[PDB]
């Protein structure tokens, strides 16, 4: 069974694991993690942080806000679009993008992307872009990235069955990034 | 002894500015969050500037979150703007970045000293903020109230309010917020 | 079956429910909620808030800190002690004491207690008191309270199988407490 | 002195006092948590007193948490102490409660003016904090640096540090803390 309680517990435990991590893959707009009920209809069936995850410029990061349903329309769009290709995919987290990192991830994760400059009119970038990457991959990959655009920083989006799986994948990505960030 | 005394003033100033802000219906929050900083007199490097260790971000439930503590060396980004404007007027030691809006900008030009810079002109081997601020000030003839830019590749458009201290800046932001509310 | 992940999720959801509750039974020393792994050996098999739940003078309350194992030796003493009587009891939360409230609760909940003045030497108040209240009851009751003592605020402790159940019990206790307004 | 002590001044003093506290290895935290307050000159009631809406509490994994915001009227409790002491010396506008320790007191009575009151001697229909502060001050012949009490039924003992403003209070507390650290490390 997968009800609201299950989703709130999933995200809570995912955050818990995240607090143990030396997570530095945070974009300028901050990270958020979300998970939906199975077969989500709208963003109200998707839970996330009411705040965001931001860097602590003195070292570490801050996890701001509470987990609540409908807290992130943005990521909800990604999960709702992806669920069309695979209803098992219910979670997503956006993290910082790095050119070198992506190259290295393609040999360890299923990766797909979309170009913001190719967006047609009358659509939501996140809905359109997710659809693009998924159709290109022929399913739901581990990661959906984009090199950004006018007023939009590049981004890496990690997907998975639930928020716990997502964070586990992010940990793998973080370990690789540690070496690059160090350099 | 001297530094201890000057730092205390900076901390108190930033602290009261946040206090005032918390009272406000601050909605001009950019997706990258806002921060507010203030420098000691005659700053040399970012460590002579204090600010939030976190940032001021939106709360989906409504309102906003003021995240972190006020500490020195907490904002290299903002510090770059202040130290650069300080080369045009040592009196300017505080700055805060808020949400950009075309319509609001026009209405601000009639009440504040506004200058700017464009991200595409940026010459190679330079810091965008140091360069942009310097260009914006060279262009204005001193340190204006507002320095904005339309953004660019991977960069959201921003409005930067400057002043003699954090409280000054916050007061200015409150005026701006009001001007902005007559639009929505 | 019942591992650390389960415990963390249980406490997390319990707090989630508590946050949406008009909870006013907060002691002067603040409340904390804790849950242990089955058959806990020491306080490190018990998770709880590293901070506490305290009153917000403006109104409402603040839930401070993170959920972590080994976060509370104090409540851990209570849970470890009760588990000897009934290993199915893995959670506990301390809430504000009220003489009248206890009177009303005694008719709906299984209640027991201990007296700080009767504490024998060379023991831990929480370990000894919990054991005493349970032997007095013939098992583990829903509530174990004490009228406090010198330098010690009186307290009502709510026990249960897991953190969610405990909060569910506190929700009822709170409604009853409100009849006292 | 050309200064005007208004609300802004008080908020700034409390804010800086907290900034200093966050840098301390403050372990003298009572079970009920600590709070720090400061009033405007000649306070009329607790509304003229500012303090944390929450409190300073122990972080079980190590360190402590400063909870809430600084706001006027936040603390009636510490306000009762300040307004009471101000009747003896209007210069006293701040107070912070910290964990009590008998040995620590003895080590302090040589560096600080100390006075106290007994919860068991409290008369009928009075506020413990107003009455106790009054007694302690009348017994000292003024406002001391410290007013403590050994606790009582349902009440943990406490050490209350007073001063002209929050910053002055925090400086005294730091001195006390260093002494306590030695006792702790013995
Ligand atoms: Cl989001
Ligand atoms: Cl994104
Ligand atoms: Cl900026
Ligand atoms: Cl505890
Ligand atoms: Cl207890
Ligand atoms: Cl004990
Ligand atoms: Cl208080
Ligand atoms: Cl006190
Ligand atoms: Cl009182």
């Amino acid at each position: 069974y997968i009800n609201k309680e299950k989703v709130i517990k999933n995200l809570s435990y995912a955050i818990y694991l995240l607090k143990k991590m030396n997570f530095t893959l945070i974009p300028e707009v901050g990270s958020n993690i979300a998970e939906s009920l199975p077969f989500p209809k709208d963003f109200k069936d998707v839970a996330a942080l009411t705040g965001r995850i931001i860097k602590n410029k003195l070292g570490g990061f801050y996890i701001v806000g509470d987990i609540e349903f409908g807290a992130s329309e943005h990521i909800a769009k990604i999960i709702l679009s992806a669920s069309k290709f695979n209803p098992e995919i219910r979670a997503c987290m956006n993290i910082k993008y790095d050119g070198g990192l992506i190259k290295l991830l393609k040999d360890k994760f299923a990766v797909s992307s979309f170009d913001r400059k190719e967006e047609p009119p009358n659509v939501s970038t996140m809905e359109w872009g997710t659809k693009i990457a998924c159709e290109k991959f022929g399913g739901v990959p581990d990661i959906i990235y984009d090199r950004g655009g006018e007023g939009k920083e590049p981004m890496i989006r990690v997907l998975g069955r639930d928020a716990i799986e997502v964070v586990k994948k992010v940990e793998v990505i973080q370990k690789i990034y540690n070496t690059l960030e160090g350099h």
